[PDB]
């Protein structure tokens, strides 16, 4: 049987139990170990070290985003290429390698260029595992995780107040970037799913995957009632030298003064998140900012 997947571009065919399948979007790769996926090739450098996908040497490596080898996708013969996040750009390229597959793409846009990047990330990672629920005949365990996902968001607006100012960084070697208020890394849209007012609005707010330059005292001249910290490098498995964001955060003379630091209200995001932006991690993340919110 055979159903009919729609994504941003238009709908497509997709076999149900697809062989040989290449994933590329690290939103739904924890999901697809979850349910026991056998995968036939994935980008193993962008991926968390621990995934059971980059352990496994009979899944072959398609390489890093920056520098991929896509013909090895052309070589499985893949009834099915499943394209997100950091492949995005890779969407014509894979299809033109791969015309007898079905490539989904499952990226959905969280840039400045989004008008709705709460929506779009909410949705996004619903849509995403109904999607693949539908195609791989887990449609049980991919309702639960929604619902799950739906529980764990009313939870985290119903913690937060609706007057504590939030500050929200990246943590990458050393530096303290700024994740903005709408299009900033993991947090940007976390803003207007929430209502977070931010502690400090910049000029020229971006995407950047580093945060944007901002110097730690503009950061503590906005006096944050909380800093919320992804730790970049601490996900990637190819950045063997990295310094803990705790220890980052913790060690900034700057900071320690606003409100955040004074009251212990920083939270991490989990260890993985930066390569893992799924609905499990933000299971994770959104019962501790609901527990430390309230
Ligand atoms: O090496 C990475 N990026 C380099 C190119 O931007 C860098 O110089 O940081 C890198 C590795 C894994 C995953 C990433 O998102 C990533 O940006
Ligand atoms: O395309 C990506 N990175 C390249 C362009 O900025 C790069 O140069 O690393 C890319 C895409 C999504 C998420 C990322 O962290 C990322 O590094
Ligand atoms: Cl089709
Ligand atoms: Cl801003
Ligand atoms: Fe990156």
């Amino acid at each position: 049987s055979t159903v009919e997947i729609t994504d941003v571009h238009g709908t497509v065919t997709v076999p149900v139990n697809p062989k040989n399948v290449v994933a590329l979007d690290n939103r739904t790769f924890e999901t697809l170990s979850d349910w026991g996926i056998e995968l036939a090739a994935v980008p193993k450098p962008v991926m968390p070290a621990d995934s059971p996908y980059v352990k496994d040497e009979s899944v072959q490596d398609i390489g890093s985003h920056g520098e991929p080898n896509l013909e090895i996708i052309a070589a499985v013969d893949p009834e099915l290429v499943i394209v997100g996040q950091r492949f995005a750009r890779f969407y014509d390229d894979i299809k033109k390698l791969v015309p007898n597959a079905a490539v989904i793409d499952l990226n959905f846009d969280v840039s400045t260029e989004a008008d709705a990047p709460g929506e779009n990330l909410v949705n996004g990672l619903k849509d995403s595992t109904i999607a693949l629920g539908q195609i791989f005949d887990k449609n049980k365990e991919a309702e639960q995780l929604v619902a799950d996902f739906d529980q764990a968001i009313a939870e985290a607006k119903s913690a937060y107040n609706g007057t504590d100012t939030v500050m929200s960084v990246v943590v990458s070697g050393g530096n303290i970037g700024f994740s903005a208020p709408h299009s900033g890394r993991v947090w940007g849209p976390m803003y207007e799913i929430f209502g977070w007012t931010p502690a400090l609005k910049i000029d020229g707010a971006s995407s950047d995957h580093q945060g944007d330059d901002v110097s730690v005292e503009a950061i503590a001249q906005s006096n944050p009632d909380w800093i919320f910290v992804l730790d970049r490098d601490a996900a990637v498995s190819s950045m063997t030298d990295a310094v803990p964001a705790q220890d980052v955060i913790d060690k900034s003379p700057a900071l320690q003064k606003t409100t955040a630091v004074s009251k212990g209200q920083i939270v991490y995001a989990p260890k993985d998140t930066y390569t893992n932006e799924s609905i499990q991690t933000y299971l994770e993340l959104f019962e501790e900012l609901a527990k430390a919110l309230t």
